[PDB]
């Protein structure tokens, strides 16, 4: 079987540069494109990136790449991967759905079709039976994904399963979690810093902040697809789970508050931070954002407030913005980095900010706002 593995993580515009650098910080060179990081590792690699990746959606094996502008070559080329390496006998390997993009090839069930036939084919010649019966199906899951790019066909397995951002803690429009964590990590914030999320909503930003601090692994309380392979060393699973548990730093002192003025939100993310079991980490409570005020220096505030042109209408949502610059004018000492669509935000907030990123909510262009505090002489 496979033992050296062409590797991408996907995620979102914007933070693919967040990606690999926790890539590198796991030891991996990495080459980032456009909503995805390219890598290159073994079946550890492939276990410790599912599990430590923050800001990741998925880990998929690349098996092969090549023009395809019919259905006899998209077949052919199917045909020729070394599903071998990959597929044991009996497994269950469903293709889809497939995706085709400026491609003569762009009937999607089609593709679909084809590319499962093929694979069929490929393994009933590899393992000797007659190509006229059958394969069994009850086998574990290996997820096949077939991708149309101007006529270059790419074939993955998705190694994941459920996205990353389902760390599994999600109990209820919340910003995705591994998006929440790239944030973070863009962020100037450390452990030792206070930190506040002021539109708390379902506790997302709070809870990936505790979890960053206290070093717990993303993929600490679920599974993923790949640990379900028969080939896949158990000892292995167990090894770079134990080392994880190991590396988490449960002692750790962090101050971490969120605030939201809607008490079902607050209701939310009260249950999201107990089911990962932060309950006594996450301060979590029901406020409008104008009445926080603190005497503590240096702390990091993250915000992903009400977007312009949507639900709110224009007067209330410049007020709103107003209203946070005035209350958070006096945080002197303090970051902040606040997302939103409202490209006059600075001019709203009454302040010009250090540093801007644009980045992607779905299909959504945000920017990140960032404003860094001062320590005073
Ligand atoms: N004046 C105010 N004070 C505090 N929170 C407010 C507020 N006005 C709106 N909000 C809250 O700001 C949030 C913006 S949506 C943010 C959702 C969050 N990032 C998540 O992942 O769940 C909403 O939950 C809304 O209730």
């Amino acid at each position: 079987m496979k033992k050296t593995f062409n590797l991408v993580a996907t995620a979102a515009a914007g933070i693919e540069a967040v990606v690999g650098k926790e890539l590198r910080n796991l030891g991996l060179d990495c080459q980032v494109e456009n909503g995805r990081v390219l890598f290159k590792g073994n079946i550890e690699t492939i276990a410790k990136s599912n599990l430590w990746l923050r800001s990741a959606d998925r880990i998929k094996i690349v098996v092969g790449e090549f023009p395809a502008r019919t259905f006899e070559e998209l077949f052919q080329g199917v045909y020729a991967l070394d599903w071998e390496n990959y597929l044991p006998l009996g497994c269950q390997f469903p293709v889809a759905k497939a995706k085709s993009v400026k491609s003569k090839l762009h009937n999607e069930p089609s593709i679909q079709g084809i590319t499962k036939k093929a694979i069929v084919k490929k393994l009933q010649h590899y393992f000797h039976r007659p190509d006229s019966v059958p394969l069994p199906e009850n086998g574990p899951e290996f997820k096949i994904e077939i991708s149309l790019l101007k006529d270059q066909a790419r074939v993955m397995i998705d190694t994941t399963g459920p996205s990353l951002f389902k760390r599994g803690y999600r109990t209820e429009a919340p910003i995705k979690e591994n998006m929440a964590a790239a944030i973070i990590l863009l962020s100037n914030w450390f452990p030792d810093k206070p930190f506040v999320d002021p539109t708390c909503g379902s506790g997302t930003f709070c809870i990936e902040a505790a979890m960053i601090g206290m070093n717990i692994a993303p993929g600490f309380n679920r599974d993923f697809a790949f640990e379900e392979w028969p080939w896949v060393d158990e000892a292995l699973v167990t090894r770079v789970r134990n080392e994880a548990d190991e590396q988490a730093d449960y002692d750790i002192q962090l101050d971490i508050s969120g605030f939201d003025f809607d008490g079902r939100m607050v209701e939310i993310a009260r249950k999201n931070a107990r089911e990962v079991g932060l309950e006594d980490v996450v301060k979590l409570k029901q406020m409008r954002l104008q009445d926080f005020k603190t005497n503590k220096i240096n702390g990091v505030l993250i915000s992903n407030p009400p977007y312009g042109e949507r639900l709110l209408d224009d007067k209330a949502v410049d007020i709103l913005y107003n209203e946070m610059g005035e209350t958070f004018a006096p945080l002197k000492t303090w970051s902040q980095f606040i997302l939103t669509n409202d490209t006059d935000f600075e001019q709203k907030f009454g302040r010009k900010a250090d540093k801007k990123r644009k980045l992607y909510n779905g299909s959504l262009k945000v920017d990140l706002y960032q404003f860094y505090g001062q320590r005073v002489k």
